[PDB]
């Protein structure tokens, strides 16, 4: 078709239908010949003629064959950019919306080839408002072709913000939900779970996601066959997860989340983990269902496993610490970390090569754990207070002379709050005091942070029951910051303080005794108005 191409581009120019139709038949014959091919995705005229025929038709044959043209030329090079400065993707995107199915199939086949081998379709396609065209096609049947549409919408949203908002304005979130949980075709159900992956790092459709039954739809595809689905699924759930503490009907989900946990995958546990974590954060339903499937042994076994894999034993400690603290089985988790061994290793991780990160959240648990009186002889044959007191020291005196996202002052507080728990114990307090702390818990009274406050004048408060302790107090001066936080506007700080003040004193005479309880009845009695300073 060296020079034959010129004549049929006059020929679709035609203004009778018949004419038309047999030069449309042609050139489609044409395009699929590699010779003639070329002639055609080489003659400017020649293309337009196909993208306007195609458009501006009532024959069902002619629109089938020039959009099955433009496909067979968006295979090459020239193809793909003569369709392009053609404006084809224009042309292409309105064939979205053809009530004939071959003609679709054409137009998102080849919008397909263009966005992933034609600079500058991607814009293009989104311009033209492809992305609202391909969102109500998820509503057809024909799982091949969902599966070429939604990769379509994956390949717009990757990395473009102002997509994702589009797809989401569309029903996207719901239409890719309601796919997951309907068809079968393993290819469907991967670029599916690949747009939902792309689209769950988004505050915007995160929240549209979940609301959908997102979690428990991808929930049923974690024990399929398939391993990258499996996966995709997974990174698409720890992504989701903080958003997802309203859902209901997340027994089975958690169940096989815990499962999991027992996988030889690093990725899969890793984020069997993180899941585990988000969806136990303040979420007591969730926290109960986790332990009744045996979630402490798991997670217990999945920390022993991991041994200095920060990125596997930060989010199973963190879980651990969730499931330890505000649910009714709390102290039955609280006993079942200890009887599957975790003491010993959870105690390790306060040492290094641990970072700030996994030991902050280590000694929350520690806390946690420590409301249990069965773990404080435990945890103390662990040498849990020599390290927590340790750890506390080196945190304050950072503090003050100054780290890996954590401020050193959450780290102060969570040692301090641990020991606080720990000195519930007669031989913990013993040990506790015996290392010096009271100075270092009296220079906490100065803290500015309110919560600092309370766990010092706490733990304190501990060791004052013991008469000697609370001399030892007095003489390190703590009188002064405490009569001060007698006036905190955190009544826990001042109760402590109350009982810091009148421990100390429980040996003066009468008359001194009296004048400090008019201080703690003047002090801790809030009447007028509070803020009056």
């Amino acid at each position: 078709a060296t020079r034959a191409i010129p004549e049929l581009t006059k020929l679709l120019n035609d203004e009778d239908q018949v004419v038309v139709n047999k030069a449309a038949v042609m050139v489609h014959q044409l395009s699929k010949k590699e010779a003639s091919r070329h002639a055609i995705m080489r003659s400017p005229q020649m293309v337009s003629a196909i993208v306007r025929t195609m458009q501006n038709t009532n024959d069902v044959e002619t629109a089938r064959c020039t959009a099955g043209t433009l496909h067979n030329l968006s295979h090459h090079r020239e193809g793909l950019l003569a369709i392009f400065k053609s404006g084809g993707i224009p042309a292409l995107v309105k064939m979205l919306g053809s009530p004939v199915d071959s003609v679709l199939f054409y137009a998102i086949t080849t919008l397909h080839n263009l966005l992933l081998h034609q600079e500058g379709a991607k814009m293009a396609v989104r311009l033209a408002g492809g992305l609202q065209k391909m969102v109500a096609l998820l509503n057809k049947t024909n799982v091949k072709f969902l599966a070429i549409t939604t990769d379509c919408l994956q390949i717009l949203a990757y990395g473009n913000q102002e997509s994702k908002l589009i797809i989401l304005a569309s029903g996207g979130p719901q239409a890719l939900v309601n796919i997951m949980r309907t068809y079968t075709y393993e290819k469907l159900l991967w670029t599916t779970s690949r747009v939902l992956k792309v689209l769950s790092v988004c505050s915007s459709n995160k929240p549209a996601i979940v609301e959908a039954g997102g979690m428990q739809a991808l929930g049923l595809h974690l024990t399929d066959p398939s391993q990258r689905l499996v996966q995709n699924c997974l990174w698409t759930l720890r992504n989701l997860s903080d958003a997802a503490t309203k859902q209901e009907g997340m027994e089975g989900l958690l169940g096989t989340l815990v499962q999991l946990l027992g996988s030889d995958d690093i990725n899969v546990v890793t984020c069997a983990a993180g899941i585990l974590s988000n969806l136990t954060c303040n979420n007591y339903k969730n926290k109960m269902m986790v332990c009744q499937v045996g979630g402490i042994e798991a997670l217990v076994r999945t920390v022993l496993r991991a041994g200095d894999r920060e990125d596997i034993t930060e989010p199973a400690i963190c879980a651990l610490r969730h499931l330890t603290s505000r649910h009714q089985e709390a102290e039955m988790a609280q006993n079942a970390v200890r009887l599957h061994y975790g003491l010993p290793v959870v105690v390790k991780l306060l040492h290094p090569p641990s970072h700030w990160p996994l030991i902050k959240a280590t000694v929350g648990l520690i806390r946690n754990l420590a409301l249990c009186p069965a773990n404080h002889a435990p945890l103390r044959e662990q040498g849990a207070i020599p390290r927590l007191v340790q750890l506390l020291v080196r945190a304050h005196q950072d503090t003050q002379r100054r780290v890996e996202g954590v401020r050193m002052e959450e780290i102060v507080e969570g040692c301090t709050g641990a020991l606080h728990i720990l000195a519930r114990d007669v031989h913990n307090r013993i040990v506790i005091r015996g290392l010096n702390t009271i100075p270092l818990f009296v220079q906490l009274l100065y803290s500015p942070i309110e919560n600092i406050q309370r766990v010092a004048a706490g733990v304190l408060c501990e060791l004052a029951q013991d008469k000697e302790a609370a001399e030892a107090i007095e003489a390190e001066g703590a009188t002064a910051p405490l009569t001060e936080l007698l006036h905190s506007r955190n009544e826990g700080v001042a109760t402590y303080a109350a009982a810091v003040l009148f421990r100390m004193s429980e040996d003066k005479p009468q008359d001194y005794k009296k004048r400090l309880s008019v201080e703690l009845t003047s002090s801790l009695f809030r009447t007028e108005p509070m803020a009056w300073n």
